[PDB]
């Protein structure tokens, strides 16, 4: 069973999109065999001239742009005559298809979210500048295409079909108040048009960022309308999300992102205010489109520099502009870590880092997330570590229900996947911790060696001075025998008084030099015993279990679609259900007993090591300052005044 | 290409109804081959439980009633699974299909309109009493079925599908003001629900009564919305229809029916007020449903008595209740004809008619429209005749356009058909006029004969009286010779004075008896020379021409559906177009020069005859009263006093 045109051909079985106004099928150009999406209008929309066809064709083909699905043609069906739209086929699906993946159950990965933001905002931009104001922007109509470079590109669709065929040929039979409802309708094209798009886009962005809707009531929005109404109409400015727990009561109120959202703190700091200003239900303080575009563009233009706070054990993505100086950079690092500029000490690839007070970000060293700018303070702070949400497995209902079981397996797969991500991140913090510690130790040893250089550099001076006055006085009171003998003796005595202090400094320096050996207390051997290693393979164990669970889930999706099963298929379904329970339970057990425990052990020992290290650092600095004071003092007696002679 | 269930089977080619939510096909029960209409839902409406199915099934099958299309089943499609509705097939089509006939271009025939009213109101009644309030009632969903007795029965459909799938899964993405539009929506279930139905029904009734919408703007309602809005929202109480002529400007205002509407004056008098109260746009004065039902039921329960005003030459349908007396009857006849009760003189089947002051309408004589109660006054009135609308042929545009030509032929066929109806009615008025005149003459002759009977009855009395006093006096003055001789002579003289008057009356009676012969002025020979006769066959000539025109019109409909033609087919189309011009022109020419002219001639001569007849009638009455006075006078001298004797 197939339909066709003069150029294209498609099967009815191969549906892609479904709407009570038109259908989307995947068909081919029969001259080339190329895949295209065809929009066959569900009849009705005819006995209408072909010049509206050509004008709308010209204005829709003018919409030839990235982030917008390309329109190829408007053709007639062979037998049924009704019009079809030849447009670009997006094989990967839409944004909704992506968000339905359990790996994205708690929001998209950060890079992908940046991609989504960029492409959607671009599409809106090109749409508004061409006269078209979108009304409904949702993940359902945000298509996805894999670019030549590998990374995805999102395209807006379903915008030209602004056909008003709803109402309730009832035009010449409706009460004047239905016309008044139509008046209440046409008051949206005033200013309630280019700003509602902002609302829907805000909701879409929250859904993509967190993996869940911003405003949730009982069990679902459509499943409980009357409360949803007040939830939406009630929220004040600054608010982001309002969630209703329990089976009734009020709500919970947040102007921040959910804990389960893994978007970096910086991007989140850039994303919260725009969402708050975009989800407002009045005039002025709802943000006009232009400023929203300037804002989003501002965010999307910034480059990212990865830094790692080694005192809090926390990773950071700083969103700096491509022209901003190092000052604002330090202010951002402070803003996320609460360590102020002059306290910030930086390390890159085993060596120190110093930023000129006006160095641009273009010329900054290139950092991945596994090779960042390690940062530390000079004072004593507390370790913070990863802040995730302790999500627990959903109760796997002992029953038999294909739909419910499919949904259940979806939820479980999502949770276990989140556990996998969290485990990986914990391992990352651990590894970066080890690397940064090794580097920091080997970087303190440098300051030690330099200090010793300075010290001996002054000790040869003391030596030559004392030796010199000894010589000169010896030859003086040998040649002239008598004399002043009691005058220079004080210079000698105070030089010795300096040499003693030098000895003390030598001793203490020896002490710290012993503590930076192996064996001693300030070695990095706790980092080899505590925590989890790559060779432990915990992440890939969780990955195996997650693979089993995922397979079972896909299977339950397939079973759900089949509506009901054969005898054996049913028994297999049950078996695999309990098997899924065991897999998930084992995975979570291994995540808690093996991945988190040792993580926190490593963490605590890292804090207790950080204290000692910082302490010894301060001691070293003190001794260095002492050496400098000695050098300052000895620089006097190099040239002194002798008595005037006749 | 066919779809099927376990019990039914249908073709996609065999469509009946089309809607962007579900489709109606004509299919069969494959066990019996019986025709049924199947409503295959246009997908979308699924992944929804089967208990809503069974409950809605139970509440929709509870709607088993006449004037409502029967619901037979709810079944699954074989392959596509989606639900279909097995319901009664109405082969004749809907009310819209009926109104699209050119014969009903200017409103339905009266009996059929009464049928429509009855059935629609009944359907609404059974619907409201069962919880369902219809929102959209239009000719499009008022199906038609031919009953066993031959006359049509109308059934309401499309009421259970109150599915709210319009809005613009955009629930969790809409701005709060769209929800506020939904609030502006759910304020219709308050009282704006059981009263909007009344509006739509009013519009439907006007459309069925007149053959055109009550509120028309430029070229069309949907073709000009912004004006239609003010046309509807502007009309005051009492108004019925507002039509906008020209290409702009204000409007025309009517609280009455169009001239082209052939609904009888009585039914119209019963129909205008209900429509006015049903097309109001506010609260109290919009009529609650109960009083509307009582009103419509009141109208539908009345019987019809056909009377024919012979002085105005106008037919009338009196809508009397089946229990009302003759008094209210006379008041209705007066109300339509402006002749008051005591002036009304009635004739049935060649004889007089007298109604007791409290005679019920059940026992009234049975009258068709070709055998009515002829009515007349005693005073002198003017003939009115048929009041139709002089509709002219639309300009047949010299061009080539299948759609426009089809529409044109439709209009032309409508006009010519109206001309046919009008011609037939004129012939009817003429024939009833002839019959009633013949009867009235032969009914005056009766009064003449009766008058003569009375007259001679008194003349034998005068004769015997005069003869008697002659005898008695003769024998008196023979036997006694002398005497009083001068006393009785005055009685004799006055008796003779009466006999003279008797002679005069005899003479005048002779005169009127000559005027009721053939030859004389008051014979019915003008009615044989003037006007048009059945043997003239003018109606069937118009019918032949109309047949040609109708054939051409159907052909143009078929050609329109084919979108474009072959060479020869095109040339034939043109030929037949001009042929249609000639047919229509000839028909209208024959209607004017032959049917209307002679009609008005007959009419005028009928007036001029009515004057003379009424005059002679008054003369006859006067002479009768004279005869009665004479009888009263002579009744004295039958017994008189003689002198007292010793
Ligand atoms: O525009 C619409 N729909 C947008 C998508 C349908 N059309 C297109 N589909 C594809 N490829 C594709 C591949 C795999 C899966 C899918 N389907 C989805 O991802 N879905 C289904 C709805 C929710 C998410 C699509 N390419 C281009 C287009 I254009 C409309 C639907 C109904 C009226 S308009
Ligand atoms: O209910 C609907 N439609 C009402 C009618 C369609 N359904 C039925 N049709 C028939 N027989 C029949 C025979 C000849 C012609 C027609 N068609 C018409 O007369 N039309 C087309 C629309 C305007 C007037 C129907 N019997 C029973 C039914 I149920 C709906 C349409 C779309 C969604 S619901």
């Amino acid at each position: 069973i197939c339909q066709s045109t003069s150029n294209h051909l498609w099967l009815l079985s191969d549906i892609l999109g479904q709407g009570a106004t038109a259908n989307v099928f995947r068909g081919r150009h029969k001259k080339t065999g190329d895949l295209y999406a065809v929009k066959v209008f569900n009849n009705i929309s005819f006995l209408r001239p072909v010049d509206v066809q050509m004008r709308e064709f010209e204005v829709l083909k003018k919409l030839n742009h990235k982030n917008i699905v390309k329109l190829f043609a408007i053709e007639e069906e062979t037998t049924t005559r009704h019009k079809v739209l030849i447009m670009e086929f997006c094989p990967c699906g839409s944004l909704y298809t992506v968000l339905e993946e359990p790996s994205n159950a708690y929001g998209l990965p950060e890079s992908e979210f940046l991609i989504v933001l960029r492409d959607v905002v671009g599409g809106m931009n090109h749409l508004r500048e061409n006269g078209i104001v979108h009304r409904d922007i949702k993940p359902g109509n945000i298509m996805r295409v894999i670019g030549e470079d590998g990374q995805s590109v999102y395209k807006l669709t379903d915008f030209g079909a602004a056909r008003e065929l709803e109402d309730d040929g009832t035009e010449e039979y409706l009460h004047p108040d239905m016309y008044e409802r139509a008046v209440l309708r046409k008051d949206h094209q005033k200013k309630y048009g280019a700003t509602v798009d902002l609302w829907s886009v805000g909701v879409t962005f929250y859904h993509a960022a967190t993996g869940s809707l911003p405003f949730r009531p009982f069990e679902g929005p459509r499943r409980n309308k009357e409360v949803m109404y007040k939830i939406i109409t009630g929220k004040p400015s600054g608010a982001i999300s309002g969630v209703q727990k329990a089976e009734n009561g009020p709500i919970d109120w947040s102007g921040d992102m959910p804990l389960s959202c893994s978007l970096s703190q910086g991007l989140q700091a850039l994303l919260t205010p725009v969402l708050a200003n975009i989800l407002e239900a009045d005039q002025e303080k709802c943000w006009g489109f232009d400023q929203f575009f300037a804002e989003t563009s501002d965010v999307l233009h910034r480059m990212v520099i990865h830094v790692f706070s080694l005192q809090h054990m926390t990773a950071h993505k700083i969103y700096i502009h491509s022209y901003n100086t190092a000052a604002v950079f330090h202010e951002l690092v402070y803003k996320q870590t609460k360590i102020v500029s002059s306290n910030q000490e930086l390390i890159y690839e085993g060596r120190r880092l110093v930023l000129e007070l006006g160095r641009l970000a273009q010329h900054f060293p290139k950092t991945t997330e596994e090779n960042p700018i390690f940062v530390t303070s000079r004072e004593q702070l507390n370790t913070v570590g990863l802040r995730y949400e302790k999500i627990s497995l959903p109760k796997i209902h002992p029953r038999y229900d294909l739909d419910g079981d499919a949904s259940m397996a979806k939820a479980v797969t999502g949770v276990v996947c989140y556990a996998c991500r969290t485990a990986s991140t914990l391992l990352l913090y651990q590894e970066l911790m080890r690397k940064g510690v090794r580097w920091l130790v080997e970087l303190v040893k440098d300051d030690y060696n330099e200090t010793v250089h300075k010290k001996t550099e002054v000790v040869i001076t003391l030596d030559f001075c004392i030796r010199n006055i000894e010589k000169t006085v010896k030859v003086y009171e040998k040649l002239m025998k008598v004399n002043e003998l009691g005058e220079i003796s004080d210079i000698h005595t105070k030089l010795l008084r300096l040499s003693s202090s030098q000895g003390t400094i030598e001793s203490s320096l020896q002490d710290i030099s012993s503590r930076l050996s192996p064996g001693g207390l300030l070695a990095d051997t706790w980092a080899h015993q505590e925590g989890t290693h790559p060779r432990d393979r915990n992440v890939e164990k969780l990955q195996v279990l997650l693979n089993c669970i995922t397979e079972i889930y896909y299977q339950f999706k397939k079973d759900k679609a089949e509506r009901r099963l054969a005898y054996n298929e049913e028994q297999i379904h049950k078996f695999d259900k309990q098997k899924l329970y065991y897999h998930a339970t084992k995975a979570m057990s291994h995540f808690s007993e093996e991945c988190v425990r040792k993580y926190e052990a490593f963490k605590d020992k890292s804090e207790e090591w950080m204290r000692k290290m910082l302490h010894l650092r301060k001691q070293l600095l003190s001794l260095t300052n002492q050496c400098f004071d000695i050098e300052e003092e000895v620089s006097k007696y190099q040239d002194y005044t002798n008595e005037l002679q006749e």
